[PDB]
């Protein structure tokens, strides 16, 4: 039948006609041709008519409905990898169909089913002006009737652009892969570019998931419009799961106003390695009751560290809150290793700049770690801060950080007023230079708060600002309990106010306080030991004081140290070589049971 | 010949009479279609029956002697990349041959022989009971006489499913991955699950090994009996090596008890951003003299960064060892920026809870760096520390670590008694609150040791706790030399006892300390600078004390600052404004030689 | 025509008519076998004589012109990924020609073809005492000319040896990859061995390119002789760029005086996660005026963290410069989590032990922070310092490390006189005990600059070294103002000199200092409160003093605490229970204005 041998080794059959055996090796399967290229699989064998002829992508060929035909097709075989192939462009051009379509979905991922995307895949201009998500993992319209996707991989060395469209609405949502309730997912190496988004990936859904990773991507002008509502790059809603070695940027305007990096909203998560610049914000943590479905109401375990960022805005925002029926809470978070700058910009042309910042809208944060991070902000940006606490806070913890900016705590006056809890600011804090002499009229620390308790601020100056209202000051309005402020001598002889207390607070049974202050006193005439007073009877509240300043004098000295009386007056006893009424200002250390 | 055509098309050597060039281009080779197969190789080219028919892969089949046969085919071309392909499950049926049987190996690996993992692999029910080393790198049954295994690296998107079964005996061992003596080896991405085994890695034999690491691997659920007697999931036995990105989880109650993560057992070996839950512990960090022979006997370089954990256990456990003839050490360790909470358990319900432990069975452990860590236990882990001292240390520093659990520094009284050098606790150690209100009875750095030497502990609390006992304190059989014990005053006001020395070891020549006290002062009924005296003749080693109390009175003014006298008394000079004794009781700062 | 069937089929188009369709599937495209041959690539199929005839490569063979053609044809499709086959070593015997023969190019990479290295490229001895740079990515003999790389990574598990061969002259230059003005180009996976070269990459160009990295490589013995110049293995000359994860080994002697890791020279760039041992030197962080071009004259974001070393000379080295027309200016710097090591050598016998370095040749280094870092050199090493200090500094801080070292701070007297600015040393840094009893005739911070500002040292002993000759000496020639210095007084009682000023700088007005001396104190004969006196005449600084010493009289009591006199005596009020005049030698912690 030579005919028919010829005719079927030029129909689709005939590969598996043709024997092969690997490397002539006589121990090996004896298979056909076709065995060994069914081992493969690319968009290639799917891109084609109905007669089977394949077609060229390009800007007037919509790639979708055959992406999909492959993906289905291998998701019933149980998996594999499909190519995407190098040195072309894939256009998508239309919506997909059934349980994507409420989520403006294009392609459905399955699982077990991978992309290695090498070309380019490109949005055409149908989706101008209209929401999408590109790749969508969930298999219904409602989320909470989903399916899971399991064990889907996107990687490769290719590209995903979005067009440059805009949004048409605000109210509008877009995505470059939404892996839904996703478990054992991740994009590695892909380059997301050129769009106005929403968000380019998002990892979970309401706690479901797990085991998600984003490595290695780029992500390169995604937001270009002043219709974009809100941009998050990287949105982490399963446990589990984080970002790492990644790269952010942005160059638009908005950018600077509108989008964040990273979102990491669930237990176990973590944000490493990364670079971002021209962004407003580095990372959400943050527990939504509204997203304790999946993994509990509890966000902890949460991991910020070793990225590098130019901002506009703030680096790490923390939060929680509440549903009717649901608490959210949010514990156990270390920040550190960050190395991050407020980028070039005007004072209050931005939100306001922060290392931390404590976001309003019921909390419930406590038990981070801030350490062994730098914070740098240019000398002009008033609007910049090591922390910007401007809703209630139950813990965070600062060590051996170096902070180069305005402020050090900070909050607007009658905005909110928070409750403080457990706010510690160790010694080994380095409190920068960059803003000295800026400061008329400012307070260092200040401390706009409703309360404060079980607090520890020890401020350390590493050079002079005189410029400083006070180094640290408490309005009559902050209650103050069972904390302890001190404020070390270096640096500040010279300053008139270094803690101030404008309701006295510093009296509380349970304020430990230590801060200079200039004292005037005048002694008893007796010769000999001979007691100093001070002239001032502001002083009920100190334990002892000791003397800052050199003595000039040779007939006498004053006391080296001091105590109180009930009246509030200051007491030591000095020395009076010859006898006389002395009358001195002097230097000295206040300090109260320290 | 146009018959022998047909049948030479049809034949196993029909590939390689259909001619190929590369897109037709005229500069490229002339191949034939076989060589351009012949370029990769699967599974698939093995897994045939003595008549060169492919056999399907299940549970009724053993594929173990076709993988076998593709992998000593490769070694024999000089290497290259198996495939195990995607879509299918690979059941393994019985036991390797050779050199292999000794370690119990189902697989030989090779070296230059890589494994691309993209399907399952399974073992079948005739491993129920019995133990097994699935891929085994060794080339003899004693390591000793092994050749080496090279440049062989597992990867992909698959999974080593270990078949659920339990170990039929506590004395048998299971592994997933034994590289041997194993230098340029690797295994990324994979998934090793179901089972209850020894290990699901090792790296190394004894320190012969280099350029090792696990990367991008998951561990699910690898202990599930009571007759498992230990695990550890990756055992890293060779220098520059390391574990980084993996996910390690377990289930069972017995891993609380019994599953540690990672052994780092060589020198500039690395354990990095991985993430724990359900281990008993995180990782050892141990020079055995018995495993010195590849590397030498010190363990220097160590590092366990930037990891996320629930455990039960302790995180970090630091050891050395001895033999006969060889004398192991540990030295050069850095443990920072890892993020750690015992999960929920009763008190004493799992092995004690602590950040570093100092592991008993000469040891000789110095030269290792605790910083910039977070520490958690819930407030009824009564066994929970930061560290727990139980063997001899010979040097340890902690910096700039926020510790929340029930103690700092901990050993149980009348078990060891540990001869301690170099613990240095820094200030700026932030000590947490969640257990306040719960240390009736207990020190909370309870320094149960024979011997402290050049060590520092600076305790700075962050809330009050007088629930506790003591801050620290020194039983009267712990001799205490060379040393700086401090007690800062914040939130101390109201303790009956800060710092506690039960055999008065504070009065060391060169122990320097300062807590504070309260201390009962009556004056001369002289009228002017008169002296004051303290009642209790207990201070015989306090070179200045200073008051941290305020005075009430008008009349009079106690010194702020006292030294003492000859027998044990406290003076100093105050101020009767009008003559008569006073009596008073102070908190005074307790100083000697600060 | 069954007579030209057979012969298309043997022809290099056979393959082009034998039919396939994707696993028999209907809805798949109707291809031909040579369709999907034509998804991959390989050298092979460029690897043949001008007959097409493929050729075997080996030392004979000169498989040079084969790659490039390779990589031509590929570029002229949009690119794609050329696999170099596994099981052969593929010999380069000539340059190449055109744009990179400037270059002394061997291979000219192109944009968008990746290189998967699976095999081994070994240099041939026609390169034996020549230059080369074995890939090289730019198109122009003048980089200012150059095109852009774009899109081109190297990966694999394959290697490039480099044959051994030495330099045949100082002047020359060699290299591996040379990626030119390089955006998104990467190395992962390759090793680099055995040869005497420059570099083994190179990234950017005086600023031009963007995110490119080295992940995972190996360099191993990259230095063999003593022609080579100098060695830096990595330099990283664009920015958004990094090493990550690599291993960099050297065995020469050679390597120990000239070899460094890393070189970021660019903003936003970093050097994380690596193990090094062997070399010089870790890392310059540089801003080189004469490379600012392409991202401008700030180096800003500059990281090294988490790394392992043992080196012989200087780990990070920090330093800019300018020309006649540009100011470069190094700012931003973090380095953290870092663990190093002086390898075993004689004192002197390698550039100068140091942790950081500011490296002489107008300097302009500021904002940088070093925190949670160990460092430790052998006890013998006497050149090992935590800073080696020996040009210009306008800030550098330090937070929670732990350095054992024979110095802290460090600079040879007469060599540099650099002046100092913002060196912050807070008292959270850990100095270690290697080295005690070592220090005779040594100062342990050496300050010797012609002038500190606006720094901060907070010297804090862990153990005693009474061979120091101080701990501290500033002098005479060294001006320091608008500064802190303090030495605790732990472990220093039996110490003749802590602090040493020679210059008496202690007494500037705003010089805020505190350390222990030593003190002879004679009273008045009066009974009763009674004045102590110092016998010198030194202390016209001092604010304020107190006792470090116990009192073993029973019937007098020194003062607990001193103020000064004018003519610079020490006084203060003791208490003459029987009058006499008294004598008597006291530790005391001086202090002035803290
Ligand atoms: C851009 C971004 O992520 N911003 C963060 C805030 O997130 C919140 O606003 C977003 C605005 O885009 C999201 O809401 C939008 O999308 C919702 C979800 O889309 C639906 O569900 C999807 C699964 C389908 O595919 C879609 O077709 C659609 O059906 C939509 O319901 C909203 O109407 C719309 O506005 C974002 O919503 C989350 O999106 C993720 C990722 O897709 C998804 O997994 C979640 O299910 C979904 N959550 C919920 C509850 O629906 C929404 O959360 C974020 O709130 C803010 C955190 O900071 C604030 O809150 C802190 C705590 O109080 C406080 O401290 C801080 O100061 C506050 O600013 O951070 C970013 O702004
Ligand atoms: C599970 C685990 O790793 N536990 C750690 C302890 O390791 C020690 O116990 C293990 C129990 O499973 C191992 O011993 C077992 O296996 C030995 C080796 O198997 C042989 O050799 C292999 C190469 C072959 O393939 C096998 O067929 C067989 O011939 C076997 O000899 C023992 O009888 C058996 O109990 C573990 O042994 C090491 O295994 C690694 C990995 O396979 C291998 O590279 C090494 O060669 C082998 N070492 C030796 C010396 O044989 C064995 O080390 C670990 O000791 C402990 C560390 O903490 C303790 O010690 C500290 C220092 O004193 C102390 O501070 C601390 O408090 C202590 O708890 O940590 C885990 O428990
Ligand atoms: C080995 C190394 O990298 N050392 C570091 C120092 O770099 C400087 O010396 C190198 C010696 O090899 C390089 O100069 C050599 O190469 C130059 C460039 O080659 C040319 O241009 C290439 C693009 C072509 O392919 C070549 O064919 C050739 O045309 C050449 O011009 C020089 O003559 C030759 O000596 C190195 O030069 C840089 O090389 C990189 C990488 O290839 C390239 O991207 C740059 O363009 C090129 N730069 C310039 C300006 O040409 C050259 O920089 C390095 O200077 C030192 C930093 O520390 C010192 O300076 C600090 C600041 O003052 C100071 O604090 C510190 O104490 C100093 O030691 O670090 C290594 O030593
Ligand atoms: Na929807
Ligand atoms: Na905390
Ligand atoms: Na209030
Ligand atoms: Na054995
Ligand atoms: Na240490
Ligand atoms: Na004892
Ligand atoms: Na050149
Ligand atoms: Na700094
Ligand atoms: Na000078």
């Amino acid at each position: 039948d030579p005919d028919q041998f010829r005719a079927i080794i030029e129909s689709p059959e005939g590969a598996g006609h043709v024997g092969y055996q690997y490397r002539r090796n006589t121990g090996s399967t004896m298979r056909m041709v076709s065995d060994v290229l069914d081992e493969r699989v690319s968009l290639w064998d799917f891109h084609c008519d109905p007669s089977g002829n394949v077609i060229q992508p390009g800007p007037n060929v919509d790639s979708r409905q055959y992406l999909q035909a492959a993906i289905d097709y291998v998701s019933s075989n149980g998996g594999g990898t499909i190519t995407i192939p190098a040195g072309y462009t894939w256009y998508l051009g239309s919506y997909g169909v059934g349980g994507i379509a409420g989520h403006s979905g294009i392609i459905q991922l399955r699982s077990n089913v991978n992309l290695n995307i090498e070309g380019r895949i490109h949005l055409s201009p149908f989706f101008d002006l209209k929401p999408f998500q590109v790749f969508v993992g969930f298999d219904n319209g409602d989320p909470a009737s989903s399916g899971n996707l399991e064990n889907c991989h996107i990687y490769g060395h290719g590209v995903v652009d979005f067009g440059g469209y805009e949004f048409g609405a605000s109210s509008q949502l877009r995505n470059g892969v939404a892996f839904g309730r996703s478990y054992n997912c991740s994009v590695t190496g892909i380059t997301f570019q050129n769009g106005d988004v929403t968000w380019a990936i998002t990892l979970g859904w309401n706690g479901y998931g797990s085991n998600c990773y984003v490595r290695k991507c780029r992500f390169i002008n995604l937001v270009n419009s002043s219709v974009n509502a809100d941009h998050s790059t990287v949105y982490v809603n399963c446990p589990y799961s984080g970002v790492e070695s990644c790269y952010f940027s942005m160059s638009s305007s908005f950018a600077r106003n509108i989008a964040c990096s990273v979102q990491l909203h669930q237990h176990d998560t973590f944000y490493r390695g990364s670079t971002v610049n021209g962004y407003c914000r580095g990372a959400y943590v943050v527990m939504h009751a509204a997203e304790a479905a999946g993994a509990g109401s509890y966000a902890y375990n949460m991991q910020v560290e070793n990225n590098i960022a130019v901002i506009y805005g703030q680096f790490v925002i923390l939060g929680s809150d509440v549903t009717a029926t649901v608490s959210g809470h949010l514990n156990d978070v270390i920040v550190s290793g960050n190395i991050v700058s407020i980028g070039e910009r005007a004072a209050f042309s931005a939100p306001f700049g922060a290392f931390i910042d404590i976001g309003p809208d019921v909390q419930d944060i406590q038990r981070v770690l801030v350490t062994g991070n730098s914070f740098y902000a240019p000398a002009n940006i008033t609007d910049s801060a090591a922390i910007t606490l401007r809703a209630n806070l139950n813990g965070c913890t600062f060590i051996a950080n170096n902070f180069d900016c305005r402020y050090m705590v900070y909050n607007a006056p009658g905005t909110t007023s928070p409750v403080v809890q457990n706010l510690v600011w160790d010694k080994s804090n380095v409190i920068g230079g960059t803003h000295a002499n800026q400061r008329a009229g400012q307070n260092l620390f200040d401390m706009q708060f409703a309360s404060v308790v079980n607090s520890t601020i020890e401020v350390q100056l590493s050079c002079e600002d005189l410029s400083m209202f006070s180094c640290i000051l408490f309005p009559a309005s902050c209650q103050l309990s069972y904390s302890k402020i001190t404020v070390d001598s270096a640096w500040t002889k010279s300053m008139s106010n270094t803690a101030v207390f404008e309701g006295n607070q510093q009296a509380g049974a349970n304020v430990y306080v230590s801060y200079p202050a200039t004292v005037n006193l005048t002694s008893y005439n007796t010769q000999g030991a001979v007691p100093f007073f001070s002239t001032d009877t502001n002083y009920a509240w100190v334990t002892s004081a000791y003397s800052l300043s050199i003595n000039e004098n040779l007939d006498f000295s004053p006391p080296a140290t001091y105590t109180n009386k009930a009246n509030g007056q200051l007491v030591g006893v000095g020395y009076n070589e010859i006898g006389g009424v002395r009358s001195v200002s002097v230097r000295l250390m206040l300090q109260r049971q320290v």
